[PDB]
DNA sequence: TCCAGATACACAAAAAAAAAAA
């Protein structure tokens, strides 16, 4: 059989040693004199590397005159293999990429080697036993996988580690950011827990049906279009971009919505919703998507559009992740579940800006004398829960029960944190603006 | 090419064992009947075990009657060949060095067998590169020799119960022995119930999301690093090394973690911070590693040259045992579980070091009127309760209600202990500081 | 097609009725004159028949006689063929198994001929209907299980178990034991009200915490340890076998419990406890366990085991069943218990050695104004009383009435027991010592 | 096979319908056997059958 | 058939951000003995010379 | 592999009773 091996990359790497020369430095680091396969390829890999070590410029002529020297220009083929080397070279921007094919065809031809030589054994034992049969397999195979090293993924000492947090800590000293290194939320007791909304971070907003999750998200929103200066996307998938917008403006301009629908205004409610509609057209930083059934593909590659088009995100919302569609999995909904989640977590990776994605709860809530929420009560939700970054619920006492003292007042729920505090933040609630706000009284 | 057999070895352990059948709980634990070359052979064997475990008596004749019931006589080549076989044995007293070598003949032919597989995996990759095709071969040679471990797990008699409990007693009696024998915990209840972190055992610390699983271990392994001499090395999959350095600080120095993060100090928190850096450059003996989804092979290559470069190891910390990757398992999870929990005890018993495997529960324990976990609550809980030598909880009541009077109180429980009592304890939870502290 | 039979196992059951004699009782019940299929190996059994029930010792010269006093010589292989069917006989221990070998060879040729005689009269009705036919298949077939005469489990006359439990009477009348017929337990009320621990039974010694359960339990142990001479097994799911070794040491040697524990002794103590021990190395007939949340099917091996090693046992004990575990019942707690008890009464039955299982007692004892505990007290346990055999309490009534004038004494009240009276018992208690007396005065 | 799931198939149908031709539908339903339990006899909108999305699509 | 093949290796080696050219392309194929059904390297290489130039990809 | 409907045993226990404390 043809062991496996790869001439056309030996070539490759030839051709771009020679014809560039600035990028010797990652070359020399990735392949060996023993690498090559063909006996002229070795020699003139072997009679480049001297040339190159010996500091002295690499070209085509002196190449030549260096085999001529050794009398090894006639053995590698003669000039016009070099020259025909020399021009058959597609460029030299992907000669790591052949040198990792040529280490990788090494490798896995000494280890091809290795196993011929460990089942030669045991059709002569030559006098060893089992014992040492077995013994001698595991160095072998240790020493043909000690030669590659995993870079920079190893071990490492306190020493390294620690200088760096230094170096760290001490550049933080300076330009504090009033605690806030994320996206402002608005909300200066969240801003405490959470540091803001870090980027690359998967933020899930769960709760009862009716309960305020859609304006919670919605305010989010709001605040970091309104501050920061790049777009923030919404995908809609459960209400149109109108009614969105009117919550906004009740929300922003601090008009009743249900005025505002009907269209029963004053003069100064007006006033109020023209001066938010000079603010919202002055800005010019939200986008609005309405589509119904969307696949996470879809989602990725509007996202993309996006972010390419105006240079990069802000916040992206997702209402809800459960809405979602993958035809490839239409018979089983954990599954499809799980793909949606992973692919979500993915894209806020992908695109380094934070995702509030909505979620609901299971009906096992109610069945229980204690009405807060938990993490299993989200639907399907081992990979809802394993791949999320923060988790916030949102309770309200006077739901459940009318009588209770926290009337008029919302309690968020940080059920998980892995770099943050826990615990809970009361907020006012004014549903009759689709508002949440900061507790000034006690 | 002839591979490696003997025939006369199966002949003789076949006559012996139909001229008598008291000794066939001494060679049934030796040989399988997979291991015989020739089928005949193997149907053989099989008839054999089938009419021993049945509890009738063996001999020739109901042999011969049970190859019939399933039209298998002709095959073997009929009653005379058995009859040839215990004819012409000549006695039974050396059966159990024909079973030994029928054995090695086996696992060489074995061996044999799976050098030639790793040598055809390598001439059609099918789009696997060489660190799959080196993992998947460290992973056949090592399964072959990692099967050797059962006749375990049996109760005890009078004897040997009696002279622990004269040990323990002789150990109580003499002063000098400080109630710890292997790595101090630093926790009083906790060096009282489990009497340290014991070598060549597994310990799996279990709890659900947001409850200190990983400032537990941190505390644990600094602890370690602090009093041993020998190194403790630290697999951390999920976390950033800066952000482990940071709550080590904050731990150690006695600062606020929030502090560290923002960048607001005062002078005291900058000369306790000295302090403590000091002292950690003065040992160094922390060896972290942040890769992300290790396979068994390479913790282990990475465990093994460590302790070859400093000659030992005291603590190993995995953070943890649900993100390593199994390549030949991708399609089952159950099988990847077992083999991840096997591969840890494995390195455990080899480098006779302790393995700290962190664990996660699964969600139908929240459904519950009590939360606090059980042995039955575990992810794919049947492997790594078999193979753990000590399980550990990690439960905070003030997580689920906030006005419960345990605050600041963790509790531990010890739900599994091979050689030691059950149990609880109590610990001091101080969060801004990310540290386990002692229970008034 | 060849019928089912097999020639060697005939010739292997007329050897070995040819070579010994004193084991044909052991094997007439099984075999009958027509069962055999070889028409001379039917005639030289039925001659070997004739010549047993006649009393005449059997060898080749009475055959040989025989044969030529019904002139068969010839028409049975000659006496070389005699002297060959009782030269290829290994060995005569395994006759049964050749008999009965050759009985279900004669009950399959039976079973096919009934079938092909069925098939046959299925193409020839000969002027009847299907309702007939019907009839006549099950007629034949069920002709064939009512001439099977041997048949395993089933419904059983009236005469065989009288017989048997009239033997059973007689031998135990025979063997004067005092009136104890079981497992001494140590106490003489108990045993005059309980006649010992019987075997197939669940025993279910209960009380509230801290009230002398497992002392008593190991009281119960170390006194049949002590006497009996099989093997006991304990399995503890509480504590490891070093507390139950000490106290078991403290009670035998008669040392405090706290000095053990604190490592302080004397001389005399320290000569006793050697004592204890040089006796209990001698005797070595127990087996302590520790394995948490054991399944049963785990403890049921691991008894077979142990039983099989030492060739019986003499008692079980488990500490406590409601820590055991069904892992395909995790949902519902009171079917767990049940497949629990379900389970230990089976392996007693099994085993044939009693079984003591402990379990513990609901807080609704507290609220009543009886403190003394019923059956209905035991915690998720409709089979543990509907199960059981004997159900012991333990009852101090110091523990709630310091003023009682009963101080030291725990009073047994046996609150079940199918084949026995019910009452109650008084014995003293020992705390200093660990350790349960009989009551005087 | 999955009641569950064809009675959230039928309420997204209705909603998709609604949407889709600009009309007000009511969709009555029934209610679970729970609330017999309770000394409130009063209705909750989790005593709805088979109601995940009933109660999550419901306007 | 083959172009559908090519599809998914240009997609796949572009995909991770990897540079593709003949060489890597032409490697990847034969990992799997999927560039004899391609048409070989001469396909490729015909196919990577007869296209002056991307301006109307889209 | 989750969600939803329904029969039955058990845990107390929960309050209420309520006895009785006042
Ligand atoms: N004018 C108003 N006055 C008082 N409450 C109002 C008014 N308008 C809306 N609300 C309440 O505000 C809340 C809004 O709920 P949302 O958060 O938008 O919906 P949701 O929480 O996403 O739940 P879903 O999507 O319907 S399952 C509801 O509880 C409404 O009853
Ligand atoms: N920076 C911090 N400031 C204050 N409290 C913190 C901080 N980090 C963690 N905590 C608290 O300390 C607890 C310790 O949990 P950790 O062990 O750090 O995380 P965890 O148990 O690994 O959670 P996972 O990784 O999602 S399973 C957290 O649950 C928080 O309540
Ligand atoms: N030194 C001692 N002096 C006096 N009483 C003691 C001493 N040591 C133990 N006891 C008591 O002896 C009794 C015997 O304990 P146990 O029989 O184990 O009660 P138990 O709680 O039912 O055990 P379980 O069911 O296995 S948890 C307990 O009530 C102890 O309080
Ligand atoms: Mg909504
Ligand atoms: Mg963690
Ligand atoms: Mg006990």
């Amino acid at each position: 059989k043809v062991p496996p091996h790869s001439l056309e990359a030996e070539q490759s790497v030839i051709g771009g040693l020679l014809l560039d020369n600035e990028r010797w430095d990652t070359v020399s680091e990735h392949v060996m004199t023993q690498d090559f396969y063909s006996r002229p390829h070795r020699l003139i890999f072997d009679g480049v590397k001297s040339i190159l070590e010996a500091g002295k410029p690499l070209d085509l002529i002196t190449l030549s005159e260096y085999l001529e020297q050794r009398e090894q220009l006639e053995d590698v083929g003669g000039f016009a293999y070099l020259a025909d080397l020399a021009k058959n070279t597609p460029s030299a921007a992907n000669i790591n990429a052949y040198a990792e094919i040529v280490a990788e065809r090494a490798l896995v031809r000494n280890l091809i080697g290795v196993a011929n030589e460990i089942a030669d054994a045991g059709y002569d034992p030559q006098g060893r036993n089992a014992e040492d049969l077995l013994d001698l397999a595991e160095s072998k195979v240790f020493a043909i996988a000690e030669a590659r090293t995993s870079e920079n993924e190893g071990p490492k000492n306190v020493d390294s580690i620690l200088e760096r947090t230094l170096e760290r800590i001490e550049l933080l000293y300076k330009t504090p950011q009033d605690g806030v290194t994320g996206v402002n939320t608005g909300f200066t007791d969240l801003n405490k827990k959470t540091a803001g909304l870090q980027g690359s971070d998967l933020i899930i907003v769960a709760a009862r049906p009716s309960m305020g999750k859609t304006t919670f998200a919605m305010n989010l929103c709001e605040n970091a279009a309104m501050e920061q200066d790049k777009p923030v996307l919404i995908f809609s998938l459960e209400m149109p971009a109108e009614q969105i917008m009117m919550r906004m403006l009740a929300s922003l301009s601090r008009v009743d919505q249900t005025k505002i629908r009907t269209g029963q205004l004053d003069d100064e409610d007006w006033a109020r919703i023209s001066s938010t509609m000079g603010i919202l057209m002055e800005k010019k930083n939200m986008y609005i998507d309405d589509s119904s059934g969307l696949t996470p593909t879809e989602v990725r590659s509007r996202a993309r559009r996006i972010a390419r088009e105006h240079g990069g995100l802000s916040l992206i919302m997702v209402d809800y992740l459960q809405l979602m569609r993958v035809p490839a999995l239409t018979d089983n909904r954990t599954l499809e579940i799980a793909e949606i989640s992973r692919s979500l977590k993915a894209l806020a990776k992908e695109l380094n800006v934070p995702v509030v994605a909505l979620s609901q709860l299971n009906r096992s809530l109610e069945q229980r004398a204690d009405k807060r929420p938990v993490n299993s009560d989200l639907r399907e939700s081992g990979s809802i829960e394993q791949d999320a970054d923060l988790i916030m619920f949102i309770y309200r006492d006077e739901v459940y029960h009318p009588d209770s003292p926290l009337k008029g007042t919302a309690e968020i729920i940080i059920g998980k944190q892995r770099n943050g505090p826990i615990g809970s933040v009361r907020l006012t609630f004014q549903g009759h603006y689709s508002r949440f706000d900061n507790y000034a009284g006690p």
